[PDB]
């Protein structure tokens, strides 16, 4: 298999003000002596170096792509916003939002992580690639055509889909978010769409604090194309993997998606500040594995993993490198070393067949026949 | 009311060697650029910082201590284990145990951390003060007397109830632990006796991970006199006040503690690395208000608070210093800028009321309904 | 001796947007992964640690100030000055001029800072300290009335003086400042002054850049009070001690301090990334016991030392440690790691003259008697 | 001009145990929140970056190497050495020697970094390319055969020449040393030979400490081969463009090298906290192109960059891009951003004078008037 990964050292370069994890500083919150963002470049620059010294930068097609184009952005966004953005961000950068701030030239690098999911898109839809990996920084998923949320300032995903109808005519995508967070700005987008399947895993009421949306399915022509999991917090590898075979995989089989995006965040991982889901690198490899195989049987193989959220340092590398392990057929000598000890963490039996529970009840609310995958 | 703030700076010089949050080093774990420890000084010394800015440092009584003596430290921990302790201390350091990693000086740093939890039991005992905190860095719970674990280098509570006990003749202490984590320490060193209760609040299989205990209540004149609350991941606020309600305050009736002792880690708080519960602000507010009337009613108010865990930088310093101010019944102008937003994170009602059955028979269980 | 330490935590809160050494992070200026700024907490943070666990902080009077009025800034900077530091400060921070970045809440700090200095001056023209020493940060030296330079924002100096002759009507007060830049900051503002002695000693041409200053000596009713000493890059103990003995100690003598203030950074220590001087701890410590003893042959013992700057974390702790030891007559325990080797690096024989050489026509330009000091 | 980029990730995967700046944490020195220690990953790092954000990268020719076998390193170093250094990594590190600490794994690191110092002079001899630069981290101009110092563990240098003339029977090979440091390691090592020319301009007195060495021209065979130009503290562009006139040029020339190589240090640039000269991007692309000139009219352009000190996270990046621009004969798009405020400080005439009359006496002294 054929693996582009999309990165560009530029977006590493992308810095916020001073933040005590998500906290800006002022007020009772001290400026932290080392830290300085929650969305830091550490976490994707690790991904990036174990990369290199486990040999899997070596197996892959390794791809920049130039910036979104004025015209792209717009498809999504308003030439006012992009005006406000840019001139935030040469007056030397701060608030653009709720839980939204920027650094200088953080418009230009902005505009960069687009292009890479752009381009990601491209590639797989003209046949360069079988699959890829787009190393996007910063993320993309929470955020609205007017307004920046959660550390994004360009909706990525819906960019490059838009760009790709534009330049393909793709027909039928779907996006699976397993980011920990709800994926609030793909589903706004699409929300009245039935060319784009949009679904959402994530921590039941974690970010956007309190919402868990299972009622919120789309509307009009859109319904029924979008699907919200609201996982309890505290739930695991298990919990995950009833997600995948009662809602995912039956939801992609009705849907016969053409190309699949994962909004592939890490913050499910099991040592992530900014939720509270107990997952492994295993965990996402499988989670890899099973949306790889829904491509190859509808899409002709044709899927693209985004690098959305993830705040562990020490982590994220290893959950980041399971799943392009998955997309290329590489597997390196890279053991995670935090895996045994997560396994002995997961929920009890009763917690697992509690949420399995829900989740069967949230499967039969959504109309979804267990059937089994075939081609 | 009069609380004595245990603090020495030179607690927050112990360093261990490189680690990406807790894991060492090495292999394929690459060196932070910034970050280092899981136990860093940050998480501490902002605790102090904040203290300090809000004004409630000064209505504190302030205090430091000698460092443990050998024949304190003795009581729990044989020779031998503080002699290979400080080997390791004065060659730069190493590894002592699995998760128990120490820099150079650590021994006596570790030293002094346990004489502040001596001190600060004695200052309480003796009249001094009404109740108090002691910043021990490094941390206690996890460690066995002949076997560093958890980032615990010596037995800190233990130490220090032992030293109360020569020293005072306290009969009946209760050690409530509501750091995320399994106080496996105290479990097991008080685990045959009945002057010592022994309660910890955990996360279900965090650490020691795999781990739940509810079953592991003590043994023949200790048989009762230890519980275990294994909470389900993911809990919060409500979770945290049904345990205090149907397990703890109904245990600690029964006991008639003389002295509560707390091992307050703040790993349960929403933002921490290091577990996968829900906790704010007013959740620590709460349990020592329930702690701190418990020790009015049989204690004569003789409380102390120990520090234990607690990794995240941002969000502990709002934890501890609500703590202390529900010690000193002194209110600061600090208001913490997560609160609002975990209320909204918090378990859904089905959520709650699973954990809620579940602590009600576990209340049974242990005959406490 | 009885020794004042103004010291506020909050002072240590203050901080800039990110930068890499003293470059705005942008460009081509990569954002560093742990440091932020130059003027960073942690030099200042180590020192007040150092204190501590020396036993020297038990030994001190340790006191906080409210911080400074509109009232007393005024005296220095205009209303709109104030009302656009604080407009950009309630805006999330940015840039307040030429090397001069703010931070969220950065005006209120800054004020604090003021008001340590104000109330260092105070207490020691009260009688309530012998001397005194302020832990101000922000720094001062370099801010004039309209314009912050230099990481100073408020001339912290300059609005103590002015604060102390409208309190105490104190009528000569000699400043000496030892910060490796010059002070162009107090010698603006009393430029035309003969009230105020000042003294710079700096690396000719480093901060300002280009900038040695021996031929301003002031000008009118000033002239004669202003003395600049532009000691060559490279200089260490000697070349300093040189320029006390044969400029700063005349000059003193003919001026008669009835207050002195020393604005003392340690960027002259020999590991300063922000110069090239080559001091350790002792060359502090003896310009400390020169000006001190100055102090009780003319001024009843008044001094204050007020902190501005220097970069090193490792040893600034170590200077300024030896600098208050100094002051309250208390020799702790700690010894300086680095002074063996630092002497080992002083400037050879034929640089020590040449610099020597330099020094005395420096002395005979300004018109300095090579008198004793006396009583 | 095709030039190789000699480089591994691995190499900026050695880490030291905590360090204050240089000083090792214990005593009165505390542990940085942050930083950590001198020679950190990071100024390399910063340079790697800067080169990929350049586009600069995109026009060199990338290349890694095995790391140094045993008979390469054993040219130089004894089995005996190679021993403790190995059992010293595998136990987690510590200190190798007086300003040589080591971390896990660091033994295996430095292997690597000499493997391509080794191969950076292999490729440039074989004609794979004109020139080279090596990423060589840790470093290793001071370390002798026995003796590991200043945060070098292997003669990088030393042992990629010894191969080369085992390899190719390359004859004359010129050394030049520009990291501020005095180059004592090849200086000890090729003290009476003829075959190697060291050069080291360095800071009189900076490291080692009270060292100049102007005097020590080599002995017996080596004498006139060994070359040491102290220059005054404080000193900048100009004194480094006359030492490069007045002693290195003409001592190149009278030597005929076949082959130069560079230990290329950056901490004399105007910001280093290590040193206390006032270089900028360009005078490290000046010295560049005066020794790629050199090469071109002795060497056939053989010249061989490897990178020894520089401690400035900010700067060195811009010094490293400005070498590498001249090797190359690439000039990207960056711009130094410190460039015109280092003119500003430039030492003034008088004291430019002072040290220009000292070049001229060591040239005569030299014999190369
Ligand atoms: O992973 C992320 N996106 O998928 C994330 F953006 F980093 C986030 F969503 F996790 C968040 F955006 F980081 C966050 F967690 F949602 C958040 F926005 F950072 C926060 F935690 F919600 C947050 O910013 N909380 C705050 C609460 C009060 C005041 C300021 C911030
Ligand atoms: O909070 C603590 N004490 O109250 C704690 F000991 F720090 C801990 F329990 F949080 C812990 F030590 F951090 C830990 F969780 F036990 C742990 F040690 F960090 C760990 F999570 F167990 C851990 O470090 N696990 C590892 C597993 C494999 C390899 C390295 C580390
Ligand atoms: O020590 C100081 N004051 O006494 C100092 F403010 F920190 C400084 F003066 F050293 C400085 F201000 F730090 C500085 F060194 F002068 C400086 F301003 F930081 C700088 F080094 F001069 C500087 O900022 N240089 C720059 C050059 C180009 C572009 C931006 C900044
Ligand atoms: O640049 C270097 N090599 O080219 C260097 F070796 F890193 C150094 F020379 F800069 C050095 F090692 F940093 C140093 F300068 F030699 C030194 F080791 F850092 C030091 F300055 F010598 C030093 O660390 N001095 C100490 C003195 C007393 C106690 C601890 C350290
Ligand atoms: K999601
Ligand atoms: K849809
Ligand atoms: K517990
Ligand atoms: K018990
Ligand atoms: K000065
Ligand atoms: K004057
Ligand atoms: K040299
Ligand atoms: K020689
Ligand atoms: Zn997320
Ligand atoms: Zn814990
Ligand atoms: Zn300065
Ligand atoms: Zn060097």
């Amino acid at each position: 298999r054929r693996t582009a990964f999309f990165f560009d050292e530029l977006c590493l370069w992308h810095a916020a003000g001073p933040h005590a994890l998500t906290l800006p500083v002022g007020g009772w919150v001290q400026p932290p002596a080392a830290a300085g963002h929650a969305e830091s470049p550490e976490t994707k620059r690790r991904l990036k170096s174990l990369l290199d010294v486990s040999g899997l930068t070596a197996r892959l097609q390794l791809r920049s792509a130039p910036p979104a184009s004025d015209e792209d952005l717009l498809r999504v966004h308003p030439a006012h916003y992009l005006e406000r953005f840019k001139a935030l961000s040469d007056a030397g950068g701060g608030s653009l939002g709720q839980d939204a701030p920027i650094g200088p030239g953080s418009y230009e690098i902005a505009r960069l992580s687009a292009g890479l999911a752009i381009a990601a898109l491209d590639a797989v839809l003209a046949g360069e690639a079988d699959n890829a990996y787009s190393l996007s920084r910063p993320p993309g998923h929470h955020c609205l055509p007017d307004q920046a949320m959660g550390f994004c300032f360009f909706a990525n995903i819906a960019v490059a889909i838009e760009a790709a109808k534009a330049r393909h005519g793709v027909e039928r995508v779907a996006v699976l978010d397993w980011d920990v967070h709800h994926g609030n700005g793909t589903q706004a987008i699409y929300y009245r769409r039935d060319d784009v399947l949009s679904i959402s895993l994530h921590q039941d009421g974690c970010f956007p604090p309190g919402y868990s949306g299972a009622e919120d399915i789309g509307e009009d022509r859109g319904r029924g194309f979008n699907l919200n999991v609201p996982l309890l917090p505290g739930g695991g590898h298990d919990a995950y993997m009833q997600a995948m075979q009662r809602i995912v995989l039956p939801a992609l089989e009705r849907f016969r998606p053409q190309l699949i995006v994962v909004a592939s965040g890490f913050d499910a991982n099991a040592v992530d500040p900014l939720a509270r889901m107990q997952l492994h690198s295993d965990s996402f490899r499988a989670m890899t594995a099973m949306v790889r195989d829904a491509a190859e049987r509808h899409a002709g193989g044709r899927l693209v993993v985004v690098h959305e959220g993830g705040f562990s340092e020490a982590y994220v590398p290893f959950c980041g490198l399971a799943v392009i392990e998955e997309l290329s057929g590489v597997r390196s000598a890279v053991r995670d070393p935090l895996r045994d000890f997560i396994e002995l963490q997961q929920p009890n039996a009763a917690f697992r067949d509690f949420q399995r529970q829900r989740l069967e009840e949230l499967a039969a609310q959504f109309g979804l026949c267990p059937a089994q995958p075939l081609q």
